[PDB]
């Protein structure tokens, strides 16, 4: 249900608080519903819950194409200690 919590978050600012075309298993790319702008928000949600950091370099919608894409993107960096902080404080 955590996967629908990241949806309804931006579904407010994007869809007037309605869920249609935008959900976890729904193809965010094929329907083009979510912008790359809201990816930055979906990031904060995932990295916060999973207690990890991700770099802006890795923050792009290609990796957040669906729930199964974005979940697995976090799962790869989970095995890393520290990453993303390149030329950044």
């Amino acid at each position: 249900m955590l996967e629908s919590k990241l949806i309804n978050h931006i579904a407010t600012q994007f869809l007037d608080g309605e869920k249609d075309g935008l959900d976890s298993q729904t193809p965010l790319f094929e329907l083009n519903i979510v912008d790359s702008a809201a990816i930055f928000d979906l990031v904060d949600f995932l990295r916060q819950e999973s207690k990890v950091s991700i770099g802006m370099q890795e923050i792009h919608p290609a990796n957040f194409a669906t729930v199964q894409s974005m979940v697995a993107l976090v799962q790869r960096l989970k095995a890393h200690p520290e990453q993303g902080g390149a030329a950044l404080e």
